[PDB]
This record gives C-alpha cells, sequence and structure tokens, in this order.
C-alpha cells in the first residue's frame, strides 16, 4: 500500500439530483477544513507550511453514466484541482514553484505513465486553452457528464486540448467552487433540479475571482467591519459594496488561511 492512501470521495452522474450533489458537497468540505480555526465563523483551511504531504490530498473519483472514471487530486489548503488520474495514466498540471513540485510527486504513485502539462491550471490559462471563456462555457449534470468523459478519453487519444481544458473549468467548478461558496452550490442545485444547463453569471464570476480577496478581508477584518469596500457583482453586472462579514456568512463556505488563528476565539 502507499504510506496513507489519500480520503476519496466519490460522486455519480448517473442518477445525480440535489441530495446527492450536496452530501458529495459537505463531504468534500468536511475532508477540507480543520475543523477549527473558524474566525466569525467561517472555517478556514489549513495552512500549507506546517502541512505533512500524508495529509496533503484529497482525491474525488467522479464516476459516470457510461461506467467510465476520473479520480481528481484537490490540494487541502485552497481545495485547487492539482491534476487528475484515468486508467493508467496521471496528468498534472505545471506547479507554481518548487514546493508544489516536490508534493505533487506523492500523487497517484501506482500509475504507469505519469505527465505534468506544460501549463499550469488556472482558468486565465485554462480559458485560451479552451478558447471560450467561462461565461459561455455550461454548467450542470450534462456538461459534468460530458467532462468526466473528454478527461477519461485524453489517455486513449480522444484529446483535442480545448475540450481538456474547457472539461478541467467544467469541473473546477462544480467540485471546488461549490465548496468554496454555499452561494455557488446552490446555483449547481438549481441547474440539477430543473436539468438546466446554463453558463455561469456575473456575481458566480466574481465570487470566483475575488476569494483570496475575501478570506484577507475577514481573517484582518477589525471586529467584523471589513477595513476598506469591497466590491462584488450583482447577476445582472451591476456593482455593489460589501462592508461587513455577515453579509457574507450565507454566501461562502470556506476561506484559504492567511493571518493567525486569531488569538484562539474558539473553544
Ligand atoms: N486547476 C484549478 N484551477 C483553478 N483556477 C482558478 C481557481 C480560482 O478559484 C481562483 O481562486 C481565482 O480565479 N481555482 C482553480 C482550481 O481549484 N483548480
Amino acid at each position: 500500500i502507499f504510506p496513507k492512501q489519500y480520503p476519496i470521495i466519490n460522486f455519480t452522474t448517473a442518477g445525480a439530483t440535489v441530495q446527492s450533489y450536496t452530501n458529495f458537497i459537505r463531504a468534500v468540505r468536511g475532508r477540507l477544513t480543520t475543523g477549527a480555526d473558524v474566525r466569525h465563523e467561517i472555517p478556514v483551511l489549513p495552512n500549507r507550511v506546517g502541512l505533512p504531504i500524508n495529509q496533503r490530498f484529497i482525491l474525488v473519483e467522479l464516476s459516470n453514466h457510461a461506467e467510465l472514471s476520473v479520480t481528481l487530486a484537490l490540494d487541502v489548503t485552497n481545495a485547487y484541482v492539482v491534476g487528475y488520474r484515468a486508467g493508467n495514466s496521471a496528468y498534472f498540471f505545471h506547479p507554481d514553484n518548487q514546493e508544489d513540485a516536490e508534493a505533487i510527486t506523492h500523487l497517484f504513485t501506482d500509475v504507469q505513465n505519469r505527465y505534468t502539462f506544460a501549463f499550469g491550471g488556472n482558468y486565465d490559462r485554462l480559458e485560451q486553452l479552451a478558447g471560450n471563456l467561462r461565461e459561455n462555457i455550461e454548467l450542470g449534470n450534462g456538461p459534468l457528464e460530458e467532462a468526466i468523459s473528454a478527461l477519461y478519453y485524453y489517455s486513449t487519444g480522444g484529446t483535442q486540448l480545448p475540450t481538456l481544458a474547457r472539461s478541467f473549468i467544467i469541473c473546477i467548478q462544480m467540485i471546488s467552487e461549490a465548496a468554496r461558496f454555499q452561494y455557488i452550490e446552490g446555483e449547481m442545485r438549481t441547474r440539477i433540479r430543473y436539468n438546466r444547463r446554463s453558463a455561469p453569471d456575473p456575481s458566480v464570476i466574481t465570487l470566483e475571482n475575488s476569494w483570496g480577496r475575501l478570506s484577507t478581508a475577514i481573517q484582518e477584518s477589525n471586529q467584523g467591519a471589513f477595513a476598506s469596500p469591497i466590491q462584488l457583482q450583482r447577476r445582472n453586472g451591476s456593482k455593489f459594496s460589501v462592508y461587513d462579514v455577515s453579509i457574507l456568512i450565507p454566501i461562502i463556505a470556506l476561506m484559504v488561511y492567511r493571518c493567525a488563528p486569531p488569538p484562539s476565539s474558539q473553544f
């Protein structure tokens, strides 16, 4: 066996409902947050510094309607999708630094074929590759059915990288963004409830883009007040400003670690 098999959380597109999608996202969230380190009620993701590699990754087994499966690697410290495995191959985005390049070797070690892409996995590289921006890519259970198939066929040549980058973007939103924001799990539940496939709107896209910033402002907010107004976007593109963490408590599910557990405050 490898020294600690990282936790795997399974999900299927096969008979999905709002109940099985909520379950899956609760589980994933419950795998990521320390439990403790609750800043003004939001759980903070564990600091990358004193984190042992045998605690670094969560694996998500994405099954499918035609019994094809993909296993994604999730980085606990930010819920980032760092790479994936399909059949006997494993592919990882290009790491952003040496430390990450190092850690990534402890992932799917039993695969025969490992590949590290030339490009990184952030939305900008991926939108350019997909040749289609996030607001023009559809989300919902049918798009996720299509994504898992694409990732699995990349191994046996039904590649086409535009389609593969598009499939990663779809998968990053319905899994890591849904976990980061209670708001975005809500958009996906509606698409699954009505069996809709719709692109994300401005309120959804700006939350994705502002998560780091939100984590820093909530962690350095004085008492509950943001030391300067953060503007978000409405679903119609109107900007508005949030000045206080309470507005965001039903919105953001977890935060990336930025500052010191306060002094304590948990008990
Ligand atoms: N591979 C992969 N790529 C990503 N790119 C951007 C973001 C965003 O959530 C950033 O926080 C801001 O755009 N998340 C991810 C992600 O989890 N996985």
